[PDB]
């Protein structure tokens, strides 16, 4: 009965969940006699072959596939290079932002400057301020915000690290599959002449997010240090890596992603409209440009806790902004401020979600 | 023509992959509105919770599904550990063990104790001389050497334990599920009344066809100080998780047990009468009547690299006792004593194995 606007969750319903298991058949029957071992700690070679060509296809990420590492979430593969990445190392992020990385970050005793954004993003005034040594950034839909960081801003971030040595940006490309404005902008990594970006992917918004598969790419002094390991073991079933594969040298996946743009497109330009009709115009949105939801704000005599209180009540998921407060402070000022997440929305339940979403803000 | 005796974990020619994957299938239809959401932080609930009543009768763990933590093997259940764990902790393992081990502990900076064995397990006599704050132990089946640490000894280890704050014993349970002929020894955590035991166990010696599927059980305090970190994410695929929880609540899993045990078992005995038949006095069999791996030591004047070397080029392949050294500085191999692991080992390779055996550990016939 519940309905939801998170921007955590996916409907199961669009997912080709038959295609998936039988890409599996298919890969175990291809690999039968070594599916049982472990793959290379990096994951399987053609694997990250068959990715690479995505990315660089997708991404126009430029790279070479042993500079692949594969793992099952982006939190292991952050926490490996924190471990790559100079022991001394001054950490940057986003402010709001992932309230996760923040907390990896301090609890691995680093520090971490805060970046406020601007219209076009993480802010560029505050990096040179500040005087980080590594970048967290999400450019394609910044989170939680919805930025689309342009490639003006992406130039001025790749500028500051190539003027002092040992600076490194981490390009967390995090729901960039969908795009509902002018097309793509290649990332960060791709706009680079000097390796100093690490880029990192997931396959948690195209797929789902049980599917725990995850990928970054190594600048090649930082794979040098990766490989002087000599511990490490892949996170990944061998199973898994291959069933992805398949399900992307097939096709699969990019009728997948093809369809999905179409129908998060639709669904999207509906549910604004809604939005709008229903707080007659009295609502503001950003944010909406790209990705998997975005941000309103709300007039409204009641606190974001009433509101997310009161929103549980009436069997509404939906999450405040306040999550993503990194800096922290008493000090939730003005609009109460509330995310749209769409992927688990359905399309007969938009106009009940607008109503609750009414009577949870207002009463 | 290669023969293994190297191997200590199953693969896919052992692995019923149907049933599995038909697990998956009615799991996958079961769960299918929730595979949209990603996992609770520690694993999904009700798959803690079949798990944690597996072990309990199987192993005689006692705990709360609430105190499991599920993930992608191991090495990444280690990795959280030494973060809940006090920083400065100095750690101490079992030499001979697991090297990977040695230098995951050592590349997160900690000291590192190596603590010799005697013919009761892991040295109670080096631990309390070396003072480490937390012990790395395999009691039920030590690796590689085969000895199962009697409960006075687990006794003894406890303990040390109780005497002085911040100490902690990491249990490594990994292949339990196979034991021959007299009933087993409990879990060492069984026996824990003052919450000093962090068990570690995984499905990569009684399954793995490749799953990265493993779970840790924390004292309170431990878990409170996951509970703290507030960031965490479940690594272990959410499909995993409910295939397995179908595979062992539908009765697959302990058939499939019952199975393998009676063809280890047949396996170990055939090919220890082999060993016997043509060695005789010569080899001593050491090691318990457990797992998928004991230890042969051979009466003969050659050396372990020798043998090692002859052995490969007769194409068997081994491992001597010296791979299992943590550290290394200015020294090196010795005399024969081999592991011989028997997980993927053709009944059909047994006597021709033995016979290269033979053969590489004399260089004659
Ligand atoms: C900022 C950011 N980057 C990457 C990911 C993908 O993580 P996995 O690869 O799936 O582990 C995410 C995913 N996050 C959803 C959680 C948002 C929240 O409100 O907690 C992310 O946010
Ligand atoms: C196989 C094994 C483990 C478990 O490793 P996974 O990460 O679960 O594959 C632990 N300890 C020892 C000694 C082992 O041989």
């Amino acid at each position: 009965d519940w309905i939801s606007f998170s921007h955590m969750s996916s409907d199961t319903d669009h997912f080709p969940i038959k295609s998936w298991f039988r890409c599996e058949q298919k890969a175990a029957s291809r690999s039968y006699r070594t599916l049982g071992d472990m793959s290379h700690p990096q994951g399987i070679y053609e694997v990250r072959a068959a990715i690479t060509r995505l990315i660089s296809l997708t991404r126009g990420v430029k790279c070479r596939p042993e500079q692949m590492i594969i793992g099952a979430g982006t939190q292991v593969l952050m926490q490996l290079l924190t471990e790559l990445l100079p022991k001394e190392a001054v950490y940057a992020m986003e402010e709001p932002g992932y309230r996760r990385m923040y907390q990896l970050l301090k609890n691995a005793g680093k520090q971490v400057k805060t970046i406020m954004l601007d219209e076009k993003g993480m802010s560029i005034a505050e990096i040179t301020r500040q005087q980080p040594d590594v970048l967290v950034t999400t450019p394609s839909h910044q989170f939680p915000s919805g930025t689309i960081m342009p490639v003006s801003r992406r130039i001025q971030l790749l500028n500051w690290a190539a003027e002092e040595p040992r600076r490194y940006i981490i390009e967390d490309d995090y729901d960039s599959e969908f795009t509902y404005d002018v097309d793509s902008i290649p990332a960060l990594q791709s706009l680079d002449r000097f390796q100093n970006v690490i880029y990192m992917g997931t396959f948690s918004k195209s797929l789902l997010p049980g599917l725990r598969i995850s990928y970054m790419v190594l600048p090649p002094e930082l794979l040098r240090a990766y490989k002087q390991r000599g511990y490490d073991l892949q996170t990944c079933s061998s199973l898994t890596q291959l069933t992805l594969q398949e399900f992307i040298e097939s096709g699969e996946y990019q009728k997948h992603i093809k369809k999905m743009k179409q129908h998060y497109k639709e669904k999207r330009e509906r549910l604004i409209t809604a939005l709008e009709a229903e707080f007659s115009g009295e609502v503001t949105v950003k944010g909406a440009n790209a990705g998997l939801h975005f941000v309103t704000e709300f007039d409204t005599r009641r606190t974001e806790q009433d509101i997310l209180s009161h929103a549980a009540g009436l069997q509404l998921e939906i999450f405040g902004m306040s999550r993503f407060n990194l800096k922290e402070n008493k000090r939730q000022t003005g609009r109460p401020a509330l995310i749209i997440g769409f992927a688990r929305l359905k399309e007969e339940d938009i106009q009940e979600g607008v109503q609750r979403l009414f009577k949870a803000v207002y009463g």
